């Protein structure tokens, strides 16, 4: 899986130790192997949500399955309070798209996650 | 709704206010209110367009519904209007990825726009 | 098509040409004419992957057809061993989101390209 943060949150307010909070966190919630998570953080980002420049967040998890209804729900209850907690960044003004992907749109490691045809 | 434009031009280019023009025009063309209009810009990129490094954009706009073939070419004059009258980047050096995200799969609020189930 | 790449790697690291080998190879996987190819880098990212942030790289290829499994896996060769060449990016730390878009939600020159 891979999750993408951009915020207009300065570099210098973004914590020691976010990145692998992301990592182990979105770990745990997935299913997945930590080792198989990416993260990836955008600060200083010209950015604004409803018209304002105050704190926002624009972000994306890609994953291969365990994306739905109420796992997504899930995802943003997690993630949104993380960001409210370590970024000090409203869950209104933050927008997660979430997006299955198939195993063979995923490449990786000089091929795909679709090895089977 | 969340559109992002990605470009080689420099920040100081971008004027003063293309961020709420952008909110403005996005509420009008989506019939959305501006409250949820999320609006991002990343100046200074290292890109090419057709082996060039002249001024060109790489965007995106996510939508819940609102987008379709006449919208999004109506969308998309719009869009490489205000990047050529404001950026000053040529319309014929701008992509444009438009995506119709289902509610359950766009987080906001701790949680989804999928409320009903 | 256009393509994206993330990555950690600091800028001076990216050699000259770089954007060029992209286009033209991207131009020759694809079929496209290199005219129809955009390509952008960004480099010195805050990112981990596998919990480390050692080189690796986040990327995104998009493309009107030119999609599918045979494709992908040739396209993620062609891509990881560049990174790895040019960037010294380990293959099994680079993630390749690839879309297949359709032409109604390509927009291009005031236009789309349905
Ligand atoms: C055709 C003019 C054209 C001009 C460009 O500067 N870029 C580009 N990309 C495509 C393309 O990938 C495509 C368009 C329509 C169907 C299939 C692929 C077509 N163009």
């Amino acid at each position: 899986p891979m999750f993408i943060v951009n915020t207009n949150v300065p570099r210098a307010s973004v914590p020691d130790g976010f990145l692998s909070e992301l990592t182990q966190q979105l770990a745990q919630a997935t299913g997945k192997p930590p080792q198989y998570i990416a993260v990836h953080v955008v600060p200083d980002q010209l950015m604004a949500f409803g018209g304002s420049s105050e704190p926002c967040a624009l972000c994306s998890l890609h994953s291969i399955g365990k994306i739905g209804g109420a796992q997504n729900r899930s995802y943003s209850k997690l993630l949104c309070g993380l960001l409210a907690e370590r970024l000090r960044i409203s869950p209104d003004r933050v927008y997660i798209n979430y997006y299955d992907m198939n195993a063979a749109n995923v490449g990786w490691n000089n091929s795909t996650f679709a090895l089977e045809h």
